[PDB]
């Protein structure tokens, strides 16, 4: 009774030396979903190093139905979010809503309905899932990858630094002197966080729920202990008065900002407005039981663009609410937690 | 989508003037589920006024199927508190734990609560809900009015029947009466049955409504009580936890009928109306901490909330029985742990 992921299958590169996929602006673009943490790792990114006027994105709508993800029939493009903007209760939208730069945005390319249109262009004979994120190569008409951890590893890379200014060229979120922490962190979050919401909300027997239950909430006492460790070190050399200080250093790994973060922040940043009610995973929240994560999932949304600007929340809550008849039958978004994110 | 309860149709009492039900010993039986927070208001009165042995009490499995509440096919146990009952995935919707899932009905052998409705009225044509106040003379039904039951077993009906200690106790005192009435009239709507009609909500529009107003008075309920708290604060000062909270009650200062009947709905609402009845802008843990110690006290601290309270029968009813909310019969782990300890 257990859900198994499966595996991407367009993983090709993008760097001066592809025999196809050579850099380029104007070239590439990112098909995302606003709700999905996955493709989240790829905005978040895109945004970080610069490369929003680099690589247009569009976004397709937060309900998925049963023929996958559809989109509505340049300052948007080139914008951290495609352009969305979140409205001005959930009860008068409806699943097949049509609110333009709201609730999706078109395919601007080819005036496709839906993602699928971009699988088949590029291999007509796909038959596995249609999945967010895509990454889309305009000249060939080919996705070039579509696994969210290769993605943000192309474009932290140095593939796109001729088209980027100099402060993002200079960014790094995988720095070789942190490389094996940011990989052995990134495996067990993986594991038991990122997929482990999925595997415990989507289990269809109880004996697996509990599993994969108890593997999150044990991985995020993991996570919170790192986080209270380097706290504590952080308030040694700078006084707990000096919050500013201490949180410009207060990460998951090292002492910087990583691939690490992001990756986590996808899912803790879902976990309280989502993951408990509807995954089930809830023997506490963020709020309530986390302190450590939750100061710094906070420092990452309020103090930093890239995460607070393409953090939609009607996305996110819609999406698994509307979307997921076998958890929610009826389609009725909880209106709580309130707020989504507590202030810094 | 609006949720209707029906009005109860039992609404007889017990006294020494009535024609037909008397007080006596040995005659009277009280049936219920210890998920039910309705029944569990008579299971509370039942211990405080001293009528365990007096009436006895049977109980149904917490599984709620199509045809209704049902028994699974001893003195000590008629005349316990919670009728002698004593990880979730092992545990099936057809469990026959003798003891800890339901006990039998054991004056008939009746496997359905059904059997006891037809037999006091063979055109009764509603649903066969707990609690259910039982007349063994003439085998009827006195009366199922949760709110009517907890009045018939506070009043001086059965004083010939108990120690002196318990007749005394009055649970709806006259200079607190109309206080308890007014109280117990917008907790009804707006908490007790408040979480039903947002958790039964068939549609968006209602779950909304209703999920508002259970808020909006649960933050009346925590006023009053933060307010009674400052004025027990001055009266007796910080330190002294012991004698504040002897007198931390809704209405006036001593325990009172009103309490009984909020504690049954608040008791419930972190374990189950948070997650499965979508009631969650917050919880009374994170959310509430003036109702917080409130129910805290109370279970702690008065054995006739304590042993009358059973989570597994609480969480198992709902999240098993609600097909239309939980499709797959998943029982959430959290939150953990189904009350906090009441820690100074």
């Amino acid at each position: 009774g257990a859900f198994k992921r499966q595996v991407s299958s367009f993983r090709e590169t993008i760097s001066k030396q592809h025999p196809i996929y050579k850099p380029a602006k104007g070239r590439y673009w990112l098909y995302v979903s606003l709700a999905c943490p996955w493709a989240h790792r790829t905005l978040i990114t895109r945004a970080l190093k610069g490369l929003t006027s680099v690589i247009g994105c569009s976004v397709v709508h937060w309900h998925l139905d049963e023929k996958g993800w559809r989109f509505l029939d340049l300052e948007h493009w080139h914008d951290v979010a495609g352009g969305i903007r979140t409205a001005k209760s959930f009860a008068e939208i409806k699943n097949d809503s049509q609110r333009f730069m709201v609730d999706a945005t078109n395919e601007p390319h080819y005036g496709y309905k839906r993602i699928s249109d971009l699988y088949y262009k590029s291999d007509p004979q796909y038959s596995a899932r249609f999945t967010v994120p895509v990454l889309w190569d305009l000249e060939t008409q080919t996705i070039v990858n579509n696994e969210s951890s290769e993605i943000i590893r192309i474009l932290n890379s140095s593939a796109f630094d001729e088209f980027v200014d100099d402060d993002h060229k200079k960014t790094d979120l995988v720095p070789a002197q942190l490389k094996t922490q940011i990989d052995d962190f990134n495996s067990w979050v993986y594991d038991s966080i990122n997929n482990g919401v999925y595997k415990t909300g989507f289990a269809e027997k109880a004996e697996v729920y509990e599993s994969e239950v108890n593997n999150v909430f044990e991985h995020l006492d993991k996570v919170e202990k790192i986080l209270s460790d380097k706290y504590s070190k952080l308030k040694a050399k700078y006084g707990e008065e000096d919050r500013q200080k201490i949180l410009g250093e207060f990460f998951t790994v090292g002492d910087q900002l990583t691939e690490a973060d992001i990756r986590l922040y996808t899912t803790v940043i879902r976990f309280d407005p989502v993951y408990v009610q509807h995954f089930k995973c809830n023997f506490t929240s963020i709020r309530a039981g986390y302190p450590f994560i939750h100061l710094w999932v906070r420092n990452l949304y309020w103090n930093y663009d890239a995460f607070r600007y393409t953090t939609d929340f009607d996305h996110i809550k819609l999406h698994y609410t509307r979307s997921h008849t076998r958890i929610n039958p009826l389609g009725i978004t909880p209106l709580g937690p309130k707020p989504d994110i507590r202030p810094l």
